[PDB]
């Protein structure tokens, strides 16, 4: 039995790509075509991963919103023959990724767990962006976390004990939802109980991690399923 | 148009931390205790609760407060021991009702009131699983929980306020504190935050102590969470916001 369930956020309960390529066309207009702004949001994500790994290996942490600009930065030099952005408007892009819309049900789903579980985020994100992507994906939390907490990412060990501490719980009484599988491995290192959900359109229409039945203690198409099978009525 | 985010003290402030521990209490111990010498230990414990904070403040420490519930209990329950006892277990049980606050009327439809127009955080010197408990109990949405555990240090120490305005992103003179209790905005307000005083004149039972607090000391002065989201000018709920 499980007495929280811990969520990463971005990709798991929202569609990051869609959001960050209808922001970024509304902002930019004609200056960009689909295209192109599209893979530049593939790239922009690339650049924040390289930059938390590198981050993680040193045991070091900046803000995010800093590593979301400083990208978005270089990337706007490489593409400088193609557009442009002033510096006001790399801020209203850089906001986009405080803007995430969620995936269909996700809001109900969650409010489904909250008659048995205490749900929680736990996100790399800074704690501000994750209050906004709060309003913007129509997420109730119980608590909010995030790395800036304890100026570590995922997967860091002392994120999910950190967590389980001010949860006043054992690690071995969180279920951690996701999407990605190393966020599960990393948590299961400590205990906690381990949800996959699939995202097939999380990186676009393109064709998924080797995820077998019995790999993580839950395997899922919606968090609505999960609740279902974790025996919340609704 | 001035605030980005309402940061709201709890205990005493939405809650009524002193009939939900006293009814608590009553049902716990039964008849090994009365009412009135329950009711009596009740307001001793928030006092000696109070004197231990005040005491790690000026230490600049941090501990567990369901500790210092827990310790305090012990240290009443010697000095009452001849009227009734409590085993282990029922010291921690006792001990949950801090985390099992309730809500004075109309508080979950006044926050929830305020949310159309500002981000609303808890900062309380509770423990964070406690406040998290107490969001259940007392039916509390937010969106983010802040606790003295995170910044350790309790309020009214300044790096709790500066603590909550860093994670929020936001500057604090675009932060309104809100309390019942007049030292909490005070501190609130020497790092820039705006301030709101709520009366609760049962917060403290029916002959409670009163503050004074005139009109002008500080930004509002009312005596509902909803009357002040009306000041703020928000929306009353049911509509399109």
């Amino acid at each position: 039995q499980f007495r929280a369930l811990l969520f990463d956020v971005q990709g798991t309960l929202t569609d990051f790509r869609s959001t960050l390529i209808e922001h970024g066309l509304s902002i930019l207009g004609d200056r960009v075509d689909r295209e192109l702004w599209e893979e530049l949001v593939d790239q922009w994500r690339g650049c924040y991963r390289d930059e938390l790994d590198s981050l993680v290996k040193q045991e070091k942490w900046r803000s995010v919103r800093a590593v979301y600009r400083d990208s978005l930065i270089n990337l706007l030099a490489k593409f400088s023959d193609s557009f442009c952005a002033t510096s006001a408007e790399v801020e209203l892009l850089t906001d986009g990724w405080e803007r995430l819309r969620s995936w269909p049900d996700v809001p109900s789903g969650l409010e489904q767990l909250r008659s048995k579980y205490l749900v929680a985020a736990l996100t790399n994100a800074d704690f501000s962006a994750i209050v906004n992507v709060g309003r913007s994906a129509k997420l109730q939390w119980d608590a909010v976390l995030s790395a800036q907490l304890f100026g570590a990412y995922k997967p860091h060990r002392s994120t999910y004990e950190g967590a389980a501490t001010l949860l006043g719980i054992a690690p071995s009484e969180i279920l951690m939802v996701a999407s990605h599988a190393y966020d599960l491995e990393a948590a299961r290192e400590v205990g906690a109980g381990t949800a996959y959900v699939r995202r097939p359109l999380e990186y676009g229409p393109t064709g998924t991690e080797d995820v077998p039945d019995g790999r993580f203690d839950f395997l899922v198409d919606s968090i609505s399923e999960l609740a279902d099978q974790l025996g919340c009525p609704r």
